[PDB]
């Protein structure tokens, strides 16, 4: 309320900072959707990235550490600079994406999701800077997190331990509908390769085999659980017909909405793909993909703690598909609304890309930001919250096996 | 020619011996023809031919012992009754089936094959009756083997050594058109059981097994060899829509021009039904046969003397299915010739039956078995033709591994 | 509370009227449950349930019309037997089901079904007869109706008119759960039947035409709706591996949350179906079954106040698959709550027979009774809910176009 | 024989006359062999065999019309110069391929066929040549017809007119065997494309159109004829599995004995691939291929007369797959005999190319172009052979409608 130093006026101090920079954030989210890039090349949307936390006055008071692990990622952390010595400082971390999509451009809005990171960041340290008595200890630390989209490069941060000293992370994601939170699900990605050998009586046909692998796994959807999902081309299947096909590649991938279920629905692919091979007499290679996407896990209290602050800037609350996040939210207790930015388009659509760049969406990310940051400040200072947020990451944890 | 006991002069007379029969041998293929009997049912069919050879003058010259191994089959056995003392006696086989089809009745005309056997017989045995020098030692047998369409009366036969004794085989079919001989293939049934568990999440899926394997050998046929044949039905393929099917049943049989080729085309379908199992994660039975039908194996000597008579008979020279008459004629020197009897209906129809029945049909019948008869009289006054015919039965055993 | 005449005091009269008939009632459903009868077959049920009901004291207080438009079906009428002259008195409906299923007996617990219908008429009509005040014109209607898991006796009953007049029915089924309401769909079956002609090339294959539809519904189930259901059986593929199949058979169900989505799955499969008969050259008749099944239309303001009384009978809140009562609840406002009976076996298993004829069902089964009777109490006396079930009832009208 | 100009003298002389042109008949072979080029790309070919009957002394003796109709396409013709003025001239062609295969090089041996038909027309000049009383009136046409394995140069030709003036067309085909005649069918080409749409309930699924085709096309197999034959690929499958496939495209080519049984396969295989797209929802474009291959219509006369002159060179008498000589054969009576070259291997394998090109080769290409040139002279000197010749094309021709 009223009164000297309270939250609320915090929560206020967040979004003054976050209004003032609207500008230049609008800025850094147009210079990323009008140069659309995808993974693991958006070296544009990195410089642009990198230049915005170097730009923040007072110059290099934010610390940024360009090519990150990865070529085009990124970090960039702040803290207050003082130490008074006590003890263990709490690390906030925001995500920014930035990887565009073949031909449609930005048609996921990943523009705003570099947007909204860096403005909930921004919001973050401007409560906290302009404050008296000397500020618990906190870090706000910024990661740009390349190719989303394909490969994830949460992964590959993973990896690094990038992740192992945060505390809580937090990002943003525009769809169609606000939500604190919406199921995405666990993925494996498959590449199936079949081998025979080229009158046609001496003859295994690598093509027979792409085919009754398809009349495999379709007769299994009718007993597959309703929530999972099976999608897969046959990307070979011959050059010429004159020649018996002895080669055949087909490319699949497998979404449940736990890891348990996932080896499951995989391992009874792997049997229509094996069964294939012995009803053709071919061969088979199945190679599945580098990195296995992970279910998101919920967290109650970050979430219940989200919406209340949503419902004060005015957002009334109820995806794409599986995303990296999942395996970021099993290792740091985080959040990832989904925000609604002013269309009726569908994500991954030419239509949603004309709204990702428009004025329009400005207001929408601005808001869905203030929400994030003022639920960082939130965990910054109700301790009872902090273990809450703790409590309810460690039990999901255990049902995941 | 007009020599003192020439074997043109008992050619003739066996000629002669059988139109002498017409009368009977007719009333013989009637007995059988307006009584249709199934495989193995044949109990009417083997009263008559019994009771024909018994009641051939004089009574009892004709050594019937009825219910032979099995108990529609029966042997009929006739020598000169004199014995000299010298030495092998040359054993000559005519054979008698008498099944007919399910519904349609004798539509494969087993009625006159009956009445061929037992004529050839006959006009053997006159043609050697009325002789004065001491006739050459043979023995003429007759062979009722029932289940020609279903079992393999024959192989049950073989396995009770009914034909470890014979040095030549008789037997003809009527058919279409007149050959010495066509291609019989071998073939081999199988019967394929697929087991499953009865939400349908927790459901493995036996008609899923059938389709399956259905598919898993469509595709197969763009690679089995031209010659060979593959035909099956899904027998049991569900009850009720509302329970998953844990049982499912398949009923095939496979054709190949030889042994060899049928185990590799029958290896091949087991890998088809088995991958069915391992895609449906089914259990799977695989039951073949209690018999294999064997390919026919031709004689060239015996072939080329038969085709020498017909011509001077009068016949024109240019099947079903397969025959259990190939089991034979891996292990007895044979021939199977078809003939034709003045129709131009297919067999195994409606209307082969009535042609099987006619009057216009006898004709045709007793001259085929007047070309049998001959062909017996040179087996046994031409010992070059014996070497013959078991020198070209020796080479093709070898060439069938 | 505690005045003269409360609907609290009413409510309790029939718990009172319940508990008190509760011996007669376990008898009806140990009568019906030991003598397990199939649809349209029900004759002893029947016999059972009419007896219950000209057996309530006084002798024929119940109007009792036995074989009421099927034979096994029956109706049972009371009011409060004064007229004073005012004015449309209310009806108010209760549907007694008792048909089992093949082999396992009464695995769906109808048994209780019926028992429960009788038990929420007898306390309403309790509570009305212990009444000073001339009561309100109120009409109790049981509806005793045959062949709900096959046939659907609703609906015969439907097109006799026997729903014309009834403003609210009743009903509930045993289940694992209690839940006020639960999500049963719109259901449509078929059978398909394929002619074609019996060398094999001069051959039109029916058993190829079964097949290859089942191909294309199994490849449709990608782009099926994830609330859809396609479920079925090959139920003619053969009848002999040497003829070539002439005739084949299927047997499908389909199931959609609406009638309209219904429709446009069914037409898919109709294409599926046509498809097949192009590919082989086949004929086709797709016979639909006599009466397609309707999802059940949800009444807010009943449920509501149903879910009000069980909280205060101590059930707590959170199926089978598909019934004609959806048929009944698109022409009169209805509910058919499920309630869970002491067990954690599955409807429509030999496991749940157990349960259902079991002594610990009876609390449970009087329990629910006593919500129903209560939630009928509602409607008699609170003219707002009256005309709120009405409201829903006409909206949820127009959504189904 | 010991005849003044007896045409065994002449058939002798033309032996000789190819005996003496080994060596540069060889570098002909060498030049087009060491070169391969594909259909319609035959450049360096049409060069080399140009410049090989322009250099044929006396120069220009030989009417060369290079680039004729087709780029890579020739005509060469001779004539006795000399008109006396009686009285229609004799027209006896001779072809040349010469296109390869693409990477395994002359795989087909199209470089002996180019020099065995120089050569034939090399022999028959120089027989009629060397001769004192005039010479009947003949013309002697060589027609260089590129793109044999694709496309089909002859068909181009026959559009231009440039077969309607010729009585008998000679040519011969390297393969493993000695063989006047070979049967090669009919062949039509098509390309199936389909098209859909790109949530997946509102999608079509052109991969799915492509499997069910090819499920249709598998179980046909069994209804095919014996003689029929039908391969395929699926070229396009889709591109990546996270949009369903709106485009599929297949690639087949059919085959038949008769033109009147190809165009029932085609028919049958056009159902099967609308069918698919019924099943599907897709749109299909059929797209037949630019020109159908006929069956090769033999000669009698023409072939019995050919044999008997092979035999007198030494060659013992008993393929790749369809020719557009069948074509030519349909308007110009010819023939199209296999010969053995001194090797095993396959037609179309690597090992063939070898074979094609090697020394041994040359004595067998040689022999057998000396069959042809003989077969030729038979044709100018018996006019009994040439209105036998002209009886039996006008009688085939009748057979095939
Ligand atoms: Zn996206
Ligand atoms: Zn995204
Ligand atoms: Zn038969
Ligand atoms: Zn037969
Ligand atoms: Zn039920
Ligand atoms: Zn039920
Ligand atoms: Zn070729
Ligand atoms: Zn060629």
């Amino acid at each position: 309320l009223y009164f000297q130093g309270s939250l609320e006026l915090l929560k206020l101090r967040s979004a003054e900072c976050i209004d003032e920079a609207a500008e230049r954030l609008g800025a850094l989210s147009r210079a990323i959707w009008s140069q659309p890039e995808l993974a693991y090349e958006e070296h544009h949307a990195h410089r642009v990235l990198t230049h915005f936390f170097e730009r923040e006055p007072p110059a290099a008071s934010w610390a940024v550490q360009p090519h990150y692990q990865l070529p085009t990622a990124f970090r960039a952390e702040w803290e207050p600079p003082e130490a008074r010595a006590p003890p263990r400082p709490l690390h906030l971390g925001f995500l920014c994406e930035y990887d565009a999509l073949p031909g449609i451009g930005h048609a996921c809005g990943h523009n705003l999701i570099a947007e909204v990171g860096a403005a909930a960041a921004l919001g973050v340290r401007g409560a906290l800077e302009g404050l008296p008595r000397p500020p618990p200890p906190v870090k706000v630390v910024v990661l740009g997190t390349p190719a989303e989209e394909d490969g994830g490069g949460k992964i590959d941060l993973i990896e690094a331990g990038a992740f192992t000293n945060l505390d809580v992370v937090f990002m943003a994601h525009p769809s169609q509908e606000n939500a604190a939170y919406l199921p995405d699900m666990a993925e494996h990605d498959v590449t199936v390769k079949y081998y025979g050998k080229a009158y046609p009586w001496e003859g295994l046909n690598a093509l027979d085999a792409a085919v009754l692998a398809y009349n495999n796994l379709s007769v299994f959807r009718q007993q597959m659980k309703p929530t999972w999902r099976v999608h897969g081309i046959i990307k070979n299947g011959g050059v010429k017909p004159n020649i018996i096909p002895s080669y055949s590649e087909l490319i699949y991938y497998f979404r449940a909405p736990s890891m348990k279920e996932l080896q499951v629905l995989t391992k009874k692919a792997e049997d229509c793909f094996r069964a294939a091979a012995l009803a053709s007499g071919c061969t088979v290679e199945i190679k599945g993909g580098a990195h296995d996407f992970y279910n998101v896990l919920p967290n109650k209290s970050l979430w219940k703690a989200y919406m209340e602050n949503g419902r004060k800037l005015g957002i009334e609350f109820i995806p794409s598909g599986s995303t990296d996040f999942g395996n970021v939210s099993f290792v740091v207790p985080g959040i990832h609304p989904y925000f609604h930015i002013g269309s009726n388009a569908l994500n991954h659509t030419e239509q949603y890309t004309e709204a990702a760049g428009s004025q329009e969406a400005q207001f929408y990310t601005l808001r869905t930001a203030k929400a994030l940051a003022m639920t960082a400040l939130d965990v910054i200072f109700k301790p009872e919250l902090l273990e809450g947020i703790r409590e309810d990451f460690k039990l999901k944890l255990q049902e995941e096996q």
